[PDB]
C-alpha cells in the first residue's frame, strides 16, 4: 500500500481535534514523479484516540461519493490516513481569499454539494458532528467534497441520536442546543449545523461575522469563559439567532432559520435542503 520512506513531507494543511493533516508526495520510485496527497496523523497518539482513528478511517474508507474526499490508503509504522490531495485547500480559507471570485450562484452550488454528501452520510447512518466550512474541501472552482471525519459516528442502531461527550473543547458556536444540553447527536443536529455552514458561506468569512464573534456578542465579551456554554444555551432558548448576513437574500436566510428549529423534528432534511437550494439556483440564473 503506502511505505513511510517513500513518503516526503512538503507541508502543513492542518488540525483538527486530535489530527493534523499534512501534504506529502508519495514517491516509490524516489525519481519525483510520485503523487501529491494528504496525510492524516495522531497529533499525540493514545490508544482511546487510535481505537477512535482507526474508526475513523473505516467510516471514509465506507464512503464513495462525488462530494466526498477519497480515502487512498494507510500507513503503518505509527498509523497514517492517505487521501487524495485537493489543491484549492479548505472552503474557509478558499472562500476568504477569493471573494473575489465568488458570487451567490457559486456558494449555492457548494451549498448544494455538501447537502448530497450529507445525504450519502445519512445514508449509511452517519453523524459527521462537525460541519464547518474549514472541514469542507475545494477540489476545484466548481466543486466541494466533505473533507474531514474525525467526530463523525454511527448512530447506535435502534436509535436516532447517538449521545457523545469528548474531552476538552467542541465547537459549541456550531452545535445544535440538543448536543449542547443533552450531548444528542442525529441527523437533525448536522441540519442544525448546515445551517451555520451556510450562513459563513454567506458572510464570506469575515472575521468580525463569525459564529463565535457573533454569538460572543450577544451573550457579552463580558460573561465569563465557562458559563459561556451556559448563557449560549439560554440565548438559544430564547431564540437568540446568527444575523442574515450582508447581502443574504431572505429566502436563503430563511434556509437557515429554519434548520436553527429548537424543535429537532421540525428541521428539514438534507434532501429538501438540496431541493430548495438547487431550485432558488434555478432562479437566480434565468
Ligand atoms: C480541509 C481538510 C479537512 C480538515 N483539515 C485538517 O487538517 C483536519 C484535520 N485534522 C485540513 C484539510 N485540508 C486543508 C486539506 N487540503 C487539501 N487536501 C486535503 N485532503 C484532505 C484534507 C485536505
Amino acid at each position: 500500500q503506502f511505505e513511510e520512506r517513500h513518503l516526503k513531507f512538503l507541508q502543513q494543511l492542518g488540525k483538527g481535534n486530535f489530527g493534523s493533516v499534512e501534504m506529502c508526495r508519495y514517491d516509490p520510485l524516489q525519481d519525483n514523479t510520485g503523487e501529491v496527497v494528504a496525510v492524516k496523523k495522531l497529533q499525540h497518539s493514545t490508544e482511546e484516540h487510535l481505537r477512535d482513528f482507526e474508526r475513523e478511517i473505516e467510516i471514509l474508507k465506507s464512503l464513495q461519493h462525488d462530494n466526498i474526499v477519497k480515502y487512498k490508503g494507510v500507513c503503518y509504522s505509527n498509523l497514517k490516513l492517505i487521501m487524495e490531495y485537493l489543491p484549492y485547500g479548505s472552503l474557509r480559507d478558499y472562500l476568504q481569499k477569493h471573494k473575489e471570485r465568488i458570487d451567490h450562484i457559486k456558494l449555492l452550488q457548494y451549498t448544494s454539494q455538501i447537502c448530497k454528501g450529507m445525504e450519502y452520510l445519512g445514508t449509511k447512518r452517519y453523524i459527521h458532528r462537525d460541519l464547518a466550512t474549514r472541514n469542507i474541501l475545494v477540489e476545484n472552482e466548481n466543486r466541494v467534497k466533505i473533507g474531514d471525519f474525525g467526530l463523525t459516528k454511527v448512530l447506535p442502531q435502534d436509535k436516532e441520536y447517538y449521545k457523545v461527550k469528548e474531552p476538552g473543547e467542541s465547537p459549541i458556536f456550531w452545535y445544535a442546543p440538543e448536543s449542547l444540553t443533552e450531548s444528542k447527536f442525529s441527523v437533525a443536529s448536522d441540519v442544525w449545523s448546515f445551517g451555520v455552514v451556510l450562513y459563513e458561506l454567506f458572510t464570506y468569512i469575515e472575521k468580525s461575522k463569525s459564529p463565535p464573534a457573533e454569538f460572543m456578542r450577544m451573550i457579552g465579551n463580558d460573561k465569563q469563559g465557562q458559563m459561556i456554554v451556559f448563557h449560549l444555551i439560554e440565548l438559544l432558548k430564547n431564540n437568540g439567532r446568527l444575523p442574515r448576513p450582508d447581502g443574504c437574500p431572505d429566502e436563503i436566510y430563511m434556509i437557515m432559520t429554519e434548520c436553527w428549529n429548537n424543535n429537532v423534528n421540525q428541521r428539514p432534511s438534507f434532501r429538501d435542503l438540496a431541493l430548495r437550494v438547487d431550485q432558488i439556483r434555478d432562479q437566480m440564473a434565468g
